[PDB]
């Protein structure tokens, strides 16, 4: 019932999302789908899962590039690590490359258009949590 949610982002992007989400913490806990989760949101830079947020070509690449490091690194010791890709608001190229990245990882890809859309945060959140639930 405690989930360690890491959040990757470039240029404070992971921090803004962590902040956005924390403002909704009732009693330092979270209500989703009629349940109450204690989430520990840990934004990062260079039960658990990983939010990956990007808003441009550069941020998308950092995420790719960073997942690659973890990949190569992971080899010398991952398949079930609950990723979820979040695109935060030509837009079409972002979605297409993000969706191929999502496809490669077999992870949900969510678009989040009040800087972030609450309904979309929730979908993203249920993404990671249903994946976490699946791994058990």
């Amino acid at each position: 019932d405690k989930v360690n949610l890491f959040i990757l982002g470039k240029d404070g992007l992971a921090q803004e999302l962590a902040n956005e989400i924390r403002t909704q913490s009732t009693d330092d806990e979270y209500a989703l789908d009629g349940k109450i989760y204690e989430l520990d949101l840990r934004p990062v830079d260079a039960p658990h899962g990983c939010f990956c947020v990007f808003n441009s070509i550069e941020s998308l690449s950092f995420i790719g590039e960073f997942i690659g490091k973890i990949r190569t690194e992971a080899s010398q010791i991952m398949a079930n690590l609950p990723f979820t890709l979040i695109l935060a608001n030509n837009l079409p190229i972002l979605r297409h490359q993000g969706q191929q990245l999502a496809n490669k990882l077999q992870c949900p890809f969510v678009d989040v258009p009040r800087k972030f859309n609450e309904t979309q945060i929730k979908q993203a959140l249920r993404g990671v949590l249903e994946s976490v639930k699946h791994n058990l």
